[PDB]
């Protein structure tokens, strides 16, 4: 099975300047309760945006996707496209596709399920972000509540899965 986990402002920004334009403990949270003990798949971007702690993510096979033949990445384990990401020597029973906005475009064809966090934090777009995919009719959704984040931000999350 093969997910993809994201989190959006509700314009549909997921990053800028190379980070995450807001703070959302509890999405921190939920992507680490799903992902722990199975396969992040990212591109070499996300890679480099992990903050020290978290490069590699502890307890999870850290996979990147590079063009760079030769790139070291230490704690991961670096593959040359999405497909090979895709194809381990050792499987996994959840593979977590886990950004950025260009893996995940290759990989939404890929994917049986979708888990979102929106989050209502106004973001006007920029020229450089990173937006999240957009789920066409193929796609089947349900929507926790709203909810309110310790630090003040309302989220929800939302999970979806192919028809
Ligand atoms: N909100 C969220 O849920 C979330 C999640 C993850 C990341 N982010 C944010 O999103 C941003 C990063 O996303 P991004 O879209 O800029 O980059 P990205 O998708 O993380 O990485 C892009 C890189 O992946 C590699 N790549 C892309 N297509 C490839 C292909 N067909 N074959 C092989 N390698 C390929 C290339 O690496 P090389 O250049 O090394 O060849 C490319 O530069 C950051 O701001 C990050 O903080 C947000
Ligand atoms: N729902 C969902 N889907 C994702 N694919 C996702 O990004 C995963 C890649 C970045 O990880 C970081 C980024 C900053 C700090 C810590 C971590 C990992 C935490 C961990 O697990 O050790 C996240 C996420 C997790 C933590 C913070 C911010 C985000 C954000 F990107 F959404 F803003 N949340």
């Amino acid at each position: 099975s093969v997910g993809l986990i994201w989190a959006q402002s509700t314009s549909g920004v997921i990053g800028r300047d190379g980070g995450i334009p807001w703070r959302l403990p509890e999405d921190l949270a939920h992507f680490k309760r799903l992902t722990m003990g199975h396969t992040v798949v990212m591109g070499r971007r996300t890679w480099d945006s992990l903050p020290a702690a978290h490069r590699p993510l502890p307890g999870r096979r850290n996979v990147v996707v590079t063009r760079q033949t030769g790139l070291v990445a230490h704690g991961a384990q670096v593959v040359g496209s999405l497909e090979q990401a895709l194809s381990p020597a050792e499987p996994d029973a959840a593979t977590w596709v886990i950004g950025g906005a260009q893996i995940y475009a290759l990989a939404l064809p890929l994917a049986n399920r979708c888990e979102v966090t929106e989050v209502d934090v106004d973001l006007p777009p920029e020229d450089e972000d990173a937006l999240a995919p957009v789920l066409d009719q193929t796609w089947a959704g349900t929507s926790g509540e709203w909810l309110v984040s310790r630090s003040g931000l309302r989220y929800r999350m939302h999970s979806y899965r192919r028809l």
